[PDB]
Formats: structure tokens, sequence, C-alpha cells
């Protein structure tokens, strides 16, 4: 079965917390691509590792070299839909093991979010980009702004390290015959 596609490339590359504690390690990212801000709007497009192809509405990664071979990249592959809108973003959910817990519980907890609209500007999103994690829940909106630059907020947002960039990334779109 010879197809061809438009495909966006994702490379989750580096997580670049100030914390020295242990609740700064063993994070774990959620990755989906939402067409809207409700949860139930994760797009089934992200390739599985399994043949079919099987197509995932959400992947997790852990983006530490430790244990990995030094030719490793972790490497989210999407099958674009055929039209993009401002509605498309990556969706970034980290989850940790928070220090301390009750009865000493060691399980995984939400540490926060962040985001990246496929268009903004009228620019498609490609390149690398250094983004701020969203701590707790995000607003209603987020999704049509760049993490970095949100509007004030009723609650207001919180962010990790004071809004300071910690999550590199490099995103590309890529079309190609696939056999």
């Amino acid at each position: 079965h010879t197809v061809y596609r438009n495909l966006l490339y994702v490379y989750p590359q580096r997580l670049n917390f100030a914390s020295k504690l242990a609740s700064a390690r063993n994070i774990t990212i959620k990755i989906q691509f939402m067409c809207g801000e409700d949860p139930s709007n994760a797009m089934p497009v992200i390739f599985g590792k399994s043949s079919g192809p099987e197509f995932l509405q959400e992947v997790y990664t852990a983006i530490t070299y430790h244990n990995k071979s030094p030719d490793f990249y972790e490497e989210v592959k999407i099958k674009l839909p055929a039209k993009l809108t401002v509605n498309h973003h990556l969706l970034f959910t980290f989850y940790h093991i928070s220090c301390q817990q009750k009865q000493g519980a060691s399980g995984e907890s939400l540490l926060g979010y962040s985001w990246l609209p496929i268009l903004l500007n009228e620019r498609l999103q490609t390149g690398s980009y250094c983004l701020p994690v969203a701590l707790e829940k995000l607003p209603p909106n987020y999704s049509i702004h760049s993490a970095e630059k949100v509007p004030l907020q009723n609650p207001p947002i919180k962010w990790a390290e004071g809004h300071k960039g910690v999550f590199n990334i490099e995103v590309q779109a890529v079309s190609s015959v696939h056999t």
C-alpha cells in the first residue's frame, strides 16, 4: 500500500526544570493533537507503534536519556487533518510523583500543561520552541494564544518557574510517500 500524506512530526527534546528535587525527575508527558479545548477533542491522529497503521489520541513519553541509547529520540508522528484551522493545537500534560503524599503514597499526579497552536499569526508553527508550563488547569480560550502570552484570566493562571520557558520541542510538517 503506497500512500501520500502530509504529516506533523513533534520532537519533545528536553525538559529543563530548575528544581533539584525528586519531583523534577521521572516526568511523564502526555501528548495530544486537539481540535478544541474540551477533553473529548483529542483527535485519533497519532501513529502508534503497531502496524496497520493504528492511530492514537494520546501518547505518553518521558524525556530522560540516562536509560536510552545515545541515538535515541522521541518522535510523535501525526496525520494532519486535510484542513488545519486556528482551533488545532498540540496539548502537553505533565505528570510527576509529588514528594511526600498521604500515607507515603508514590503515585503519579498532574504537574501542569503546555500547548502549541499549530496556526498562529497566520503562520504554521514549525521550528524550535521553548514552552512554559501552566500549573493546575488551563483557562478557557488558552488555545488561540501562544503559551508565552495569554491575557489575564480570573482566576489567574499560575506558571512553573514564574513563566520561564522550560520545555524544548521541535515541530515540522513533511509531506511524503509512505510504502
